């Protein structure tokens, strides 16, 4: 059972994740901007909450971790500022502090998109290269790294149900948020899956054989 | 005599460089989005035009050269969409070009501020943390690279003179954009540059000693 920091635990996918974690015998530890928000983390399964913001150092969140799981993003209510500080530095900094401390285990969720931003929608094309660029640093680190790029969210309920691949061709179905968690939950403790990009989709091969032909 | 690419040469201090390289018997190339830019650029020193866009392919722009430099930028009234795209996405863009293509010599125009982004001021750390990437990308990169980071930039005329450090421990001065062009030109051409990286201020010492001792 790992200690696992879930970087960006207030987030929709995030959320989720703390509760598959906890149901795989991990120990889920929150990172939160404020305080006021630990409470009910807890409820949905957080074994511990940290008090820390990407833009400030943080480096007291990365005490007694096995594993971390970059879950952060700006979102789309924020300016593009805040893409370029949270999506793709504030990673780049967590994967700094992950190699100084000498945590292995790696996990980011990244996004369909990546291969080639500039064929992305061009309104979207400056997350893309964010997600991109950070993915990329992860990829020249000393890292055990998971790279999962999920297609487009979705809320609705889990189906347990998935398809992946190195890189569609095309992309014409969803995923939901549940559906991400239980993937990154299931592959955070499985070493054939360390140095794999993968993107992911709703589809229908349960997440646990997906996880184990990866 | 090199055949240089300027990247961003309609640019105020990429203006200035057209005719700097020119004065020095170079053939500068200036790289415009559109065919009207070019019958002024040719008046200020460019041998030559080349019709282009950094989110576009822009590949043809890389034929018949020598050296590249790196003077595009999204500027201050476009959206931090265009920081991330145009001084990051771009410049790393135009460094694989410059790889794939065997041009090894590759002159980035960057800026103070980008040792330590996260102690510059905030509504500025976006753009210090797209120079700084790029910067590391090219540090990276097999080129042979000079980084030439200016202070705050005016719009004064040339004095001539500057100051060079790796790093400067506080910026107390600003320089015109004539002599970050002066020093850009007097640089290109010498071996004894490559794998420099430095920040440069009005002072007091003459622009080609300064390129002698660097
Ligand atoms: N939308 C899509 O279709 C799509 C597609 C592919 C990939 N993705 C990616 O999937 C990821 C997870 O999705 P999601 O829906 O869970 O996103 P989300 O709900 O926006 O989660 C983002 C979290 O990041 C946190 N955060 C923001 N700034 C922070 C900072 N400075 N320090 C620490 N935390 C900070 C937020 O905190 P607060 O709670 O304080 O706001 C929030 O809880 C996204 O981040 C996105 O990049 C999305
Ligand atoms: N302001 C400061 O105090 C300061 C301090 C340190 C460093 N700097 C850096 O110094 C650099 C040079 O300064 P400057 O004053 O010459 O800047 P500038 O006048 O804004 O020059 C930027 C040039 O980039 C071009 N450009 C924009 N998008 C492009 C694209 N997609 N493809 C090709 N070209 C594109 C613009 O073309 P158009 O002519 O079509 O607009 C413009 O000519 C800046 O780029 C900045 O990063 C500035
Ligand atoms: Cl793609
Ligand atoms: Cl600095």
């Amino acid at each position: 059972g790992m200690r696992v920091l879930v970087v960006g635990a207030n987030g929709k996918v995030a959320r989720y994740l703390l509760s598959e974690l906890k149901n795989k015998g991990h120990e889920p530890v929150a990172m939160v901007r404020n305080e006021e928000q630990g409470p009910e983390l807890r409820e949905r399964g957080a074994s511990d909450i940290v008090v820390a913001n990407l833009e400030e150092d943080f480096s007291h969140a990365f005490a007694s971790i096995d594993a971390v799981v970059f879950a952060a993003g700006s979102g789309p209510h924020t300016g593009a500022d805040k893409t370029i500080l949270i999506d793709l530095w504030g990673a780049i900094k967590t994967i700094q502090e992950a190699e100084k401390r000498g945590i292995k285990r790696f996990i980011m969720v990244s996004s369909v998109g990546t291969v080639d931003p500039d064929q992305g929608p061009m309104n979207m094309r400056h997350y893309l290269v964010a997600k991109r660029l950070a993915d990329d640093e992860l990829k020249r680190s000393s890292l055990d790294y998971t790279i999962v790029r999920p297609g487009p969210l979705s809320n609705e309920e889990s189906t347990g149900k998935v398809t992946v691949s190195p890189h569609f061709s095309e992309i014409t179905r969803s995923i939901t948020r549940h559906d991400v968690a239980k993937v990154i939950a299931e592959l955070v403790d499985q070493q054939h899956t360390i140095g794999k990009t993968f993107e992911v989709l709703n589809g229908d091969t349960p997440i646990a054989k997906v996880v184990e032909q990866l």
